[PDB]
């Protein structure tokens, strides 16, 4: 398939495998929110001068482990990740 | 951990289209919406979201200019897999 449709499928398959698990199949507590950031991105760290933003993020999930996501709000989850630890956005003010 | 490759993915498209003259962290909905074109190609939508994704389709074009951010880029994706993939079935 195309690039974007076989990243955009694995984006929903990963949706897929955490909020699936139980329980409403279109919802994740952030809890399980965290644990997919930390398991499926691992490796993503962020870029020089965006630690105390991305630090303020993974400290927002903890502190509201509770609180629903849906799937567009997961989506938004990534894509600020992105902004904090992508080098093509280093330089997004 | 195929995510990382998707969601870097994600952005190397962005950047392709953003990147091809002025602000490279915006594109305009023009450009938003002949990227889905392309892109997602053989995206289409479930039997149920066919008026929503034509709508939203529809909605690029009438302000063609208007600067999408990538947040807002990957807020269009989320939006295409609702219309588009058939896991959000049963989805309000």
């Amino acid at each position: 398939a195309r690039p974007l449709e076989q990243a955009v499928a694995a984006i929903v398959c990963t949706f897929q495998e955490y909020a699936g698990r139980c329980g409403d199949k279109y919802k994740l507590a952030q809890a399980e929110l965290k644990e997919l950031l930390q398991k499926e991105l691992a490796t993503w760290t962020p870029t020089e001068f965006r630690e105390c933003d991305y630090n303020k993020f993974m400290s927002v999930l903890d502190t509201n482990k509770d609180a629903e996501v849906d799937f567009v709000e997961y989506v938004r989850s990534l894509a600020c990740l992105c902004l904090y630890c992508h080098e093509y956005f280093k330089d997004c003010p």
